[PDB]
């Protein structure tokens, strides 16, 4: 009967949650008859991004006759749902940045599942016990009158962007994790100077892969005009920018929403996009500038971390693609998860 909390037990029925997968991918517009969960591999996924790689290298160097071609082939990889079809053409940015996402969801998906049809059968055991030990990771309930509860509310209060007032916040529970091995592979990073607590939201069919393995970079297949500042892992210092990466909605408006330590060191400031395959020598980060920023005198530090929850000011960028900041590290070791927190979204549309 599992002796877990409820919120851990409620977590881990979320994230292991098959039906939501499926949901997921064919959000994705993929037709599960042909491509279901259970086909789904690492190599057709490194495969499907060498593809799209091929279609960056044709729109970068400009026709919709040869485009054809590798569009189709695209498809071929990876089915998409459209009966007796012939499917849209794969022939822009935008197009691979799509079919990037999509990717990128597939490979956590697919670690979900690994982990779900890997291991043992014992039926005498909770599954709910089994599946967390699945994670490799230290979960606890932070209580609610607690400092560290406090100070986490506080962020989540402040940075809600008047941009995205379509709905509101609700912290439902927040959990303390730790991820096994992560402090030991952080621990050159550990005394770096602006080491800063920031999100990172994902919808909840990526939390079994990003528990498990942790937050990775998108691989060498991946087309690196597909994410704006390279392949790296992206954070935000508004709650609300990275909430609208949970996708949530009116019918699943409940998401998971991650706080971590990020070893930002000298920071590579960037107002436009820059598809990078490595930084600058010296610097330690990309920060996307923000024409928003939370106010820097209201820094508060969280067990020698600083936690950027002032309120949004003017930053005095002027020319500049983001409303509000963004940060980027190169290197996985970089990230040490502290925080998980579940999050129910009220729409007010
Ligand atoms: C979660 C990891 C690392 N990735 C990212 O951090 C990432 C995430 C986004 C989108 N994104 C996001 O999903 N959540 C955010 O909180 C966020 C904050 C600021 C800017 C972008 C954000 C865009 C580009 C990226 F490279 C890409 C996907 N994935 C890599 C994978 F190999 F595991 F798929």
């Amino acid at each position: 009967k599992s002796k877990l909390p409820k919120p851990v037990q409620d977590l881990i029925k979320m994230i292991f949650d098959v039906e939501s997968m499926k949901k997921a991918m064919v959000e994705y517009e993929i037709d599960l008859q042909k491509m279901p969960l259970g086909k789904l591999s690492k190599r057709q996924i490194q495969a499907a991004y060498s593809i799209l790689s091929e279609v960056q290298q044709a729109v970068s160097q400009g026709s919709d006759s040869q485009i054809l071609d590798l569009s189709n082939r695209f498809y071929t990889l990876i089915p998409h749902d459209f009966g007796m079809k012939k499917p849209p053409l794969l022939n822009n940015a935008d197009s691979v940045q799509a079919k990037a996402e999509m990717l990128d969801n597939l490979l956590d998906i697919e670690v979900a599942y690994s982990l779900l049809r890997g291991g043992s059968d014992d039926s005498s055991k909770d599954p709910i016990d089994v599946n967390y030990e699945k994670l490799k990771t230290d979960i606890k309930v932070v209580d609610r009158d607690s400092e560290e509860a406090e100070i986490i509310r506080k962020y989540v209060k402040n940075t809600h962007a008047t941009t995205h007032n379509a709905y509101d916040l609700e912290v439902i529970d927040i959990f303390k994790i730790e991820r096994e091995g992560e402090c030991q592979r952080y621990k050159p990073f550990k005394q770096l100077h602006n080491r800063r607590l920031l999100w990172h939201g994902s919808r909840t069919t990526n939390f079994a892969g990003i528990l498990s393995q942790g937050l990775r970079i998108a691989p060498p297949e991946a087309p690196v005009t597909g994410y704006m500042f390279g392949k790296g892992i992206y954070f935000a210092d508004m709650v609300s920018k990275s909430a609208n990466y949970c996708h949530t909605s009116q019918g699943d408006p409940i998401g998971l929403i991650l706080l971590g330590e990020v070893a930002l060191g000298n920071m590579y400031e960037l107002k436009h996009a820059s598809h990078i395959s490595k930084l600058p020598k010296g610097k330690h980060s990309v920060k996307g500038l923000g024409k928003t920023t939370p106010d820097p005198s209201a820094n508060i530090s969280l067990d020698g971390v600083d936690v950027p929850l002032g309120t949004g000011i003017s930053s005095g960028v002027n020319d500049t693609s983001l409303l509000y900041n963004e940060y980027i590290v190169y290197d996985i070791a970089q990230v040490n998860l502290k925080y998980l927190l579940k999050l129910k979204f009220n729409f007010k549309t």
